[PDB]
């Protein structure tokens, strides 16, 4: 239960979330026996786990005339938000809004459900310092040494093709169009070059929508090895 | 403006691997005369701790007991002890380094032996605030990713042109004198899935953090230089 519901929330992606001008990377997982939410927004992590209880109790007092399941409610809630945070310019039906209390988070969800009604509060701390590490700063530190291999990689392929082209360059014939001529590969000139020119727009987080959209896949298979 | 000085400082300052018994962290400490910030970590918890120069001599004459110096001083003697250590290992400083998670700080103590003389000094570094821990690692780290994310498919486009050039040559009529040396066309997903299937694993594990610290600071270090031009 406890346990599913964290593994639930640690292998799953990040996703980006439009609220009232604000912005936020949510991570989600809902299950019969409760749900996890993980959000932040690149200065603080607010992190929330419910159980049984403690959502029918909330979605009693929120929903005055909603009766219904535990079970049901979170299955509904799992239908209304996944949707949505798996991907984006969805049919805009959930409409959300974030009050910052001095400690903690209140996200409230406004929705239609067959043309009725549906709110749902989410009550988010602070996340504690080991939970907002390991789902942050391992797996993001995982994925850039990732990174560096695949360049150090790909800089090896770059050598072995450049000494195949000076080796055709040494004995062949001319080229049947020059301007496809290409430049000796030199991995210090284009690391200067990138880091000079590109790097204060290609490092330029913004408000996290670039790395939702990006690099998510090299984050979940990173997170998935250490889980392993 | 020490406040804030010291602050920037410790944000340019990078970060430095310390093996102090049976175990080891990362640290980036920064010390001018009028003070110093250090921060510390295990990847799983941070501590920070920013210090004046009053407590300085304070907690001075608390640990030595027979040390009379003005802080300015000992600041820059334990930088002096620190930095060297800090910038390379296996430096002979030494240094002895312990730790003590009493509670929710963390107590580190320094031994020294300055000029033959004992040395002693401890920081007692709190839990680090959520938006300095932020803008320390979080920030700095997903900006590394994307700028290895964009030299990534920067090599891969220079991968398409050379492949262009050499299907050029290929139509061109020329045969290589060796076969031994011949590469075949190069494919983004096909790699990245080979990449991802067997060296991933090997890649992506971090251990204690020293992988970090030996391949990833320079970039660390101008990714947060440039944030800290943005604002």
């Amino acid at each position: 239960v406890m346990e599913e519901l964290e593994q639930g929330l640690l292998m799953q992606p990040w996703a980006w979330l439009q609220l009232a001008e604000n912005s936020l990377l949510a991570k989600v997982f809902i299950t019969k026996q409760g749900y996890a939410l993980l959000v932040s927004d690149l200065q603080q992590v607010w992190h929330e786990q419910v159980d049984t209880s403690v959502v029918s109790q909330r979605a009693k007092e929120l929903n005055k005339r909603l009766t219904a399941p535990p079970a049901a409610f979170l299955c509904h809630l799992d239908n209304l938000l996944r949707p949505l945070l798996k991907d984006a310019a969805h049919p805009s039906e959930a409409t959300f809004s974030c009050d910052c209390v001095a400690d903690a988070l209140i996200l409230r969800v406004r929705s239609e459900l067959s043309g009725l009604p549906f709110y749902w509060n989410f009550h988010c701390m602070l996340a504690s310092p080991s939970l907002v590490s390991q789902h942050l700063i391992r797996p993001l530190m995982g994925m850039s040494l990732a990174l560096q291999c695949q360049v150090r990689e790909l800089a090896t392929l770059l050598h072995m093709k450049d000494l195949e082209i000076q080796d055709y360059q040494e004995s062949g014939a001319t080229l049947i169009r020059d301007r496809l001529k290409t430049e000796p590969f030199e991995e210090n000139s284009f690391l200067e070059q990138f880091m000079i020119e590109k790097l204060p727009e290609a490092c330029s987080i913004g408000d996290g929508k670039p790395f939702v959209m990006n690099l998510q896949d090299l984050y979940m298979a990173v997170t998935t090895q250490e889980v392993q």
